[PDB]
């Protein structure tokens, strides 16, 4: 056996970038243009990223609250990249709106303003939803990213910190599209994506040809999490040990089926810490703190969302026909 890994494509929105223009989807010749952050009064810090500052601030013009996202220029290519995805989704449903591209007049510095959202803390609200919140904010995620799919685009950065929530207005958002990419039927990414608790298989066994269906894995880890009460569901310390824990839910024997499938090579890393799973029922993480959000619909959309085989999951068009959705 030397044939090398085999080809896989997105089973739903497979075309949609091949059938555009290349202006849509070729963000390394798009021009930006940055006006003036003088328009915006910074009034606090919401948080710290690896290569971003966020900001709570009024737009002077109006007296509206927005956020501020000032981007530490470390890749040009990325921040074209960022900004020509918002563009390409801006409007569409529970999407972050980008508003404004600006520079300060004495840094220079790149800044993304968007619409603010008054968000809670999942570390406080998780804990407040009911059954019909958690089936009422998955719909609206899967909204999102539906539509995100249907343009060519994965988020690959789908984890609660991402998703802003107005408990009040019952008002949900998409942010961070600094991950995200453009789908290419074919193309080979880089792996190193998403947030350790929410990596697919695909990415931790280095299968670099993965498409929309990574968003869905992420997806079913958010959920895991909301309906077990579970943070985070897969409790990886590293990489490595992220597979692990996957394994001894979802079993060995289907993570063998999976590498088989698409004739991957297993890091030798994996030799002495994968060991021998068994498949677990769902069943088993029902517990009297979280038996009130779980059923049985709940426990067979999870079982479709969770898979290794990244085309065997529900793309967001069929999850949003799925029966634990009947109610909303
Ligand atoms: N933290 C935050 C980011 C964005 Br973008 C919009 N609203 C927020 N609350």
């Amino acid at each position: 056996g030397s044939s090398g890994p085999v080809p896989s494509r997105a089973r739903v929105y497979t075309d949609v970038n091949t059938h555009r223009p290349s202006e849509y989807w070729d963000y390394e010749s798009h021009v930006v243009e940055w006006g003036n952050q003088d328009d915006y009064q910074l009034v606090r810090k919401l948080g710290r990223g690896k290569y971003s500052e966020v900001f709570e601030a009024i737009n002077i013009t109006n007296n509206e609250k927005v956020v501020v996202k000032i981007l530490k220029p470390v890749k040009k290519k990325k921040i074209k990249r960022e900004i020509k995805i918002l563009e390409n989704l801006r409007g569409g449903p529970n999407i972050i709106t980008l508003a404004d591209i600006v520079k300060d007049p004495v840094s220079r510095t790149p800044a993304l303003v968007f619409e603010h959202v008054n968000n809670t803390d999942f570390k406080q609200l998780y804990q407040t939803l009911t059954d019909y919140d958690i089936r009422f904010y998955m719909y609206e995620i899967l909204k999102a990213l539906d539509y995100c799919h249907s343009m060519g685009i994965m988020h690959r950065d789908v984890k609660p910190h991402n998703v802003m929530i107005d408990h009040e207005h019952r008002k949900l958002r998409l942010i961070d599209w600094g991950l995200a990419e453009f789908y290419h039927p074919g193309q080979e990414y880089n792996v190193r994506v998403a947030s350790r608790y929410f990596k697919g298989p695909e990415l931790l066994v280095d299968y670099q040809m993965y498409d929309y269906s990574l968003d869905m894995w992420s997806l079913g880890c958010m959920l895991a999490s909301m309906i077990f009460r579970k943070e985070p569901f897969f409790h990886g310390h590293d990489n490595y040990d992220q597979l692990v824990r996957i394994a001894k839910v979802l079993g060995t024997e289907d993570l063998y089926d999976y590498i088989d499938k698409y004739n991957i090579e297993l890091d030798p890393r994996f030799n002495d810490i994968l060991g021998r799973h068994s498949r677990k029922r769902w069943e088993r993480f029902v517990h009297s703190e979280n038996q009130h959000l779980v059923s049985p619909e709940a426990l067979d959309f999870l079982d479709k969302l969770l898979r290794y085989d990244h085309q065997s999951r529900l793309t967001a068009r069929e999850a949003m026909e799925h029966p634990y959705f009947y109610t909303v």
